[PDB]
């Protein structure tokens, strides 16, 4: 008790006078994006090689010298080499017929070289299937075993093997697609394009018109069950220095795309602001940005998978969902996304509401646009929640006006105490409210009266306690009225008649003071009495912090480290041989 | 002023009554989501090769052709060759002595071929360690210098090198294991896992019987410090036509695994809604997702590795972290995360309670489960903390109506007209009020009369001000008293005794209207009278727009670039080398 | 109707009194996190190798025997072999004239080997251009044709060709840099940076002295224009077993570096708390962690480009930028991140306020910096938010007090019911507010009265409705009046005088009764009468579940497969040639 302060109020006069602030103007609900729905296909830069069939055609020449020592025989030298079959032969007896001439006749080092099986005359030699082999292609040979010279004691000789070799192989091509590889490691420099007909003469090649050669109408037979293709191709046929291949030729611009589709989004929502698209799937999470003008798709190089591709899987997505319920709202559209995406975009719109050339380059992350579409689904959920609740938060102070104006007229007092944010005597001047600052008296200045009855008038007995105080320390000794609040009154108006059962708590400080039959009791805390509370509680709790560490499923070392042979490795360890069990520096 | 509305409002009667909603039921707190503790393994894809440690056995053969020119001399031919040791000589002379025979006798070309180190008589020769280089594994080797032939002029000579070879190489080895390869890019056709024993025997292999051979109780002899083994190992022995390779045979099964350990998390906890479980670790920020069948590990081909490292890192983290505090409840269970993630999961209690095969594809990228996680930690405590505000402001209005009830008492106009949302008269018809439109009038039509007191009778005057008005702008003229908030009353009744020092101001229009001594004084503006605030200010304010653009740490091209050579290119270049620097088409 | 509880409410008495909850003390708006602004440079482990441009000198040694039998000509084998150029020629020949001699003369096998071109006298020859292919370097050569003896009908003769080649090619090296690779595949084992001068010669050399050659002062003569270059350089020169190779030698440390510069953010702000710095850039949407204590550059090997590419692109920024508005505070700061990132920041400051070495490793994901700026972002934007609401509730509570303590005075049964939270007659004792519970009463044991008029006084009558009721479905029958919402007052003493025109509803049950001119009507339903809502709506609904799937641009087995050719399946197809196309066990 006796720590608050107690406070004499003079009464009011229009010297200073209040109103109440009037309804503020409520905002509004932010107005919700437009969003158009549509179907989307969406492509990435093409990273994936070319790939096509091809056969290899060529000749395995072996000559080995031998040396014939006195009960051994040892090898001087063992020349190997790979001979192209020429045009002649892959057509009229490898394909009409499945056989090779046991001999091979081939230019080597700028000279005509001509070999002989077993050294013996030239025969037709049937072509028979190569011994098996896991995850290998198909291959054909004429011969199993080398041919050795025959052991003359204490002679050189030379014996000469020669052993047709045909063999499926898969070809790889990259962009701009003016040369190839075979499964072997051999490299073409042509372009697998490369032909006679429909312009395809200006690809791209390194050899002399004589080592190319095009077959129309071509029917291939197989090597191993003798039978004729039932459709003719286009071959090409190309004798490179160490081996012919062949392979079925196609237009260039119907087989080769420098993008490939990624994604088919059946929910595409695409929203504009700013002065760029949002086009954002839900099934995937993430959001892409564009310009508001389309990419021509005239500016892409080979890029005519694009269209074909995009008509074909919007179609499909249109009739699997949509046939019965929307239409579509003109043709594809085209538009480059951040990130290197390109994204043909179908609108669609409901049946109810129907009245010079370059590449692209993508980005390996996607993760942008899915933090994109992240903090926009989180974003938008929020600001709308926050939007209502500053909304409603504005009409109710609006509404409570009419409590507050209203409460003013049953006490002034504690009202404009409230509002004007310090303690002060109030009076209505018609509708608006005089005010007076109150003085401030200390708790140790002041002092109750035992009773409250009217001893000049039996009968009569005061309201409220009487008291004694003085404005400072030390000076005259004022008479007063005990008033609402620790109010202290000028005046010993508030009277009543005496009424038995009169029990009383009137404020007193820090605490209470308690009255029965019209004299004094005791002093009590607030602590001493039961409390009750008028506020609503509303536990709001802040989100904590969170720190994210570095994750990886593969690191990169794991990625380099999970091919079989790297050949770095393979070639510094070879490389070191002589360094290490030889000298190459004595000289004898 | 005249900026604001008039109004005339008739006596209300039982024609309409209103009523005050009663209090809504408020929405609950929603439950919260029920935790499983738990301690979690979570398995990826093996992409790494099987190692293992491997020794070849082989002679560098070289024949070299020399001519002896006058003054000079010239090598015609170097015929270079690698021949494999046999296991008698691998066994019986390099393991059990540390030699090797000077000469080399194999199969090569179908023929058996023998060479002699020099040309002399078969001697053992020592092996001695090769010379020292950087990053490259141990060698031995029994000769540094190449022998060639000694001149004899005008003729042409051969000279033999056999120099035995030893080396300890890296092997490695993929899914699913039926071929291995050496460190010098040498492949090996045969499972490393292949033997005779424990039905090893049904391993693949590409060679003959007799080129395999197998020795139980084998112990290596150190060829550097010439120890012998302390324990002996089962020796696997290959001689393929190149080399003969050794390596010790241990069991499949226990040295393979499909899947790889990635994370221990100490701290998984188990959630179950929509018909999956939700794997959650704080410590990773990840969040995976399962159906809530267990995957089988009999599902996984290999799989043995799963449940050892499971047991033996769950069992670690346990005593590491709750044997004082908690308890496993059942056996670990196994489940198959989106992604394909294998979750090996051990359920906790705490001690205050309880009273044909497949493998797993891994994606490379886990950003979608630490997506999810981030999404489920903002979207629960957002949906937790509106869901607390929504509760409490349903609590606050059903609260508030006990004063609204009350006002109405006081003022059923102006309550009335603040719910009713028009401007109304009303009264109380006991519990119930009845309402009647006010009819608004032009503050153009209306005029204040310049006092309040009554002449007919001295000593009393009229609370509010006399006035004067018209309905419509031309008719006639009724006189009034000035009511609340621009009311007009049709009667001239508030009155009360007359009393010095009156001072007044009443709303008028869009103002006031001031008083003194019971006459008129002067208009106002609201802009003149101090202005207070029963309102409780919120600054809300919106989450901004973000935009994330694309970022890597590398590209993918600057990873292809981090490798020291690159085999594409070292072949395309070395294969341009005749048709740069030669001729391919000229004949002589 | 008679579906709701009615109560008796005794007089209260000092027995149980209660109180308001005073004021709560509002919780603070948290202080702002303080930031500094700057300008960053951040720094990624370096992958990509060094890279120089290196030339080639070597000749081509090609030694053919030819068989001449009747009318044909065939290789029994073709020797081919590369040379290195001797210093003195590379100098004095190819650098001085432009030509080599038609002789090559080397040490091969320890021996030393002499060629001649055609076997004719040494001349000195012209190097011309090579022949022109897409993607190559620079080459030049001095012979187009092979050499091959020509015809002795049935002789074994031989031919020699020396072709001397010179290439430009790029070398490539890594960490450490003691050795280089040349773009044929080749390796040298010697650093790029060795040589004689600046302590150089420290530097990695697995060569003999000889084999090394330095020129100080060299001048390259291009040997396609044959202009000399105007400065000079120092040449390095090393004669390897198969070709000598020159590069210009520069100082190691200003050429190298372990780390290279990622990204340059103009706007970094700094914070601190939690013992680390938190380094953010709005522009990359990323925020990096790290300890107080800088990172001191000493620590980093080869880390000469961090202070001067920092320094460089600080002073860049801060010109571009902040010139005009701010200035630098002190010299640049090294921190390193959480990942592997190195941080080099610069504070800044506003004009109006002014007044052993190791190796640091790098994650390849970002995605982690990523999450956790837009963590943050939305955390701090939620915890603002929510705190103003928090905050703002608060007041709120504290000001509705001031009409809740005026309300009671009004009607303290129903101020005292709504708080205390149960139904009770209440007197205000002072300033406390005395309390009783009220005894139900079931609405079946209720009967009302038909008139409200006084018989015994006429022109008098009852206020408020006249009622009959029992506390016990069997007892005696007690007279009273009714009260306000169902209270059931056991004294009639609510009067008025009679009034015409009277018309009311009270409630009863859960609903109301009828009255007209002091006589009973009828009964009506809550449903009957018109509600208007005290009530301010606020519409707040949850954020809804998402789910995020796996997603990738390109999965590994596409970057596997993006190369286009594959070292190890070209290695496994090759070395199954003779398992598929020969017998490597036959014996003949
Ligand atoms: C979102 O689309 C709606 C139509 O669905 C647009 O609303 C129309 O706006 C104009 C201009 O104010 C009015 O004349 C129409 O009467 C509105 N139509 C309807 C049905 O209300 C709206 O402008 C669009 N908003 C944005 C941000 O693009
Ligand atoms: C969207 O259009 C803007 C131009 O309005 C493009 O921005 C330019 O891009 C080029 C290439 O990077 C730069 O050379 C220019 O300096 C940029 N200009 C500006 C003002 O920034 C932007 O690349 C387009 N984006 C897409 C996805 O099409
Ligand atoms: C306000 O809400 C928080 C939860 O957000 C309450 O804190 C939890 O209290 C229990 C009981 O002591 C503890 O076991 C939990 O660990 C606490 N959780 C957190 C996240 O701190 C808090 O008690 C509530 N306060 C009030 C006054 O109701
Ligand atoms: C979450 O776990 C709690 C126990 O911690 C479950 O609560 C019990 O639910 C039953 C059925 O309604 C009641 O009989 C008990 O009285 C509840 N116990 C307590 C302590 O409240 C709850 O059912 C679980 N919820 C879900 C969704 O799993
Ligand atoms: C969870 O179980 C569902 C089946 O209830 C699995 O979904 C099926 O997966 C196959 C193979 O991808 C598809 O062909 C089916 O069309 C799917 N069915 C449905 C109804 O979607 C799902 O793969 C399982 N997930 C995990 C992580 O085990
Ligand atoms: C409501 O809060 C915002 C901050 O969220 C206050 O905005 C600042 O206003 C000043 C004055 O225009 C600017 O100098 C600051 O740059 C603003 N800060 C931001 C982050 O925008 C705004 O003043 C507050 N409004 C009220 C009425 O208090
Ligand atoms: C953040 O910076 C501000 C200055 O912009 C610091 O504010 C001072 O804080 C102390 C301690 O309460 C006060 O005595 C001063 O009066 C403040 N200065 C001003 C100009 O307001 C503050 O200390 C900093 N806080 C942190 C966490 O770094
Ligand atoms: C920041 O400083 C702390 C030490 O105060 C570093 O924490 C240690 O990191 C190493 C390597 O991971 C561990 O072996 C130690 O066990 C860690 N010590 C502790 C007490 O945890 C931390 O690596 C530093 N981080 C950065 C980015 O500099
Ligand atoms: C509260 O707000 C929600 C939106 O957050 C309203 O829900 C929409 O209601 C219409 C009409 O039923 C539907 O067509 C939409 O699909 C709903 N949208 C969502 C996101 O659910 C809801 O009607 C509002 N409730 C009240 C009482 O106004």
């Amino acid at each position: 008790n006796a720590d608050a302060q107690f406070y004499v109020c003079p009464p009011p006069t229009g010297a200073t006078v209040v109103q109440f602030e009037q309804p503020r103007r409520c905002p509004t609900r932010p107005e919700g994006q437009n969003y158009t729905e549509g179907i989307a296909v969406v492509f990435k830069e093409n990273i994936a090689p070319y790939k096509f069939k091809a056969t290899m055609y060529y000749k395995d020449v072996t000559v080995s010298q031998v040396w014939f020592g006195h009960r051994y025989s040892q090898f001087m030298g063992i020349f190997e080499d790979r001979a192209p079959v020429p045009f002649e032969e892959v057509i009229d007896k490898i394909n009409a017929k499945g056989v090779c001439r046991s001999t091979a006749k081939y230019v080597r080092n700028n000279m005509e070289t001509t070999a002989f099986h077993r050294d013996d005359h030239e025969t037709d030699m049937e072509l028979k299937p190569a011994k098996v082999a896991t995850r290998t292609s198909r291959g054909w040979h004429t011969t199993d075993l080398k041919y050795n010279p025959s052991r003359v004691e204490a002679f050189h000789r030379y014996g000469t093997t020669v052993n047709c070799i045909v063999e499926e192989v898969d070809a790889r091509s990259v962009y701009p697609y003016d040369e190839f590889v075979l499964a072997t490691g051999d490299f073409v420099y042509m372009s697998p394009f490369y032909g006679y007909r429909e312009g395809s003469h200006t690809e791209h090649t390194s050899y002399a018109a004589d080592r190319f050669k095009q077959v129309d109408g071509f029917y291939a037979r197989d090597l191993t069950t003798k039978a004729r293709a039932t459709s003719p191709t286009t071959r090409n046929l190309l004798t490179t220095p160490k081996f012919t291949v062949a392979w079925d030729w196609v237009p260039k611009r119907p087989a080769v795309c420098t993008m490939t589709k990624w994604q088919e989004v059946d929910e595409m929502l695409r929203a504009e602001y700013g002065g760029s698209f949002r086009f954002s799937s839900d099934a995937i999470s993430t959001t892409f940005t564009t310009n508001l003008t389309q990419y021509s798709l005239s500016r892409v190089d080979l890029g005519d998978c694009i269209g074909r591709d995009a008509r074909e899987a919007i179609d499909r997505m249109f009739a699997r969902k949509y046939n019965a319920t929307h239409i579509k709202v003109g043709q594809p559209q085209y538009y480059l996304a951040t990130g290197g995406f390109l994204i043909a975009y179908q609108p669609l719109l409901s049946n109810t509401l129907a009245e010079s050339v370059e590449r692209i380059k993508t980005t390996s992350s996607i993760e942008f646009a899915r933090l994109q579409f992240t903090y926009n689904h989180i974003q938008r959920h929020v600001n709308d929640m926050l939007g209502r609740i500053a909304v409603a938060w504005c009409e109710l102070q609006n509404h409570e006006l009419t409590l507050w104006n209203e409460a003013r007229k049953l006490n002034p007092n504690a009202i404009a105490s409230a509002t004007v944010g310090r303690r002060v005597s109030a009076r209505m001047l018609g509708d608006v409210m005089a005010v007076s600052t109150c003085v401030p008296v200390a708790p140790d200045n002041v002092i109750v009266q035992n009773s409250m009855r009217v001893s000049s008038r039996p009968g009569t007995c005061y309201s409220r306690p009487l008291v004694s105080f003085r404005y400072e320390d030390q000076g005259p000794l004022i008479e007063g009225q005990l008033g609402e609040n620790n109010e202290l009154r000028l005046t010993r108006d508030a009277l009543e008649p005496c009424t038995v059962g009169h029990r009383r708590y009137f404020i007193f400080g820090g605490g209470y003071v308690y009255f029965e039959e019209y004299a004094y009791s005791h002093q009590l805390s607030r602590a001493d009495v039961t409390t009750v509370s008028t506020f609503i509680d509303l536990n709001i709790t802040m989100l904590e912090d969170h720190e994210f560490v570095p994750l990886e499923v593969y690191t990169r070392h794991e990625i380099k480290d999970s091919g079989l042979l790297d050949y770095t490795e393979v070639q510094r360890r070879n490389q070191l041989h002589d360094l290490r069990f030889a000298d190459i520096d004595t000289v004898i």
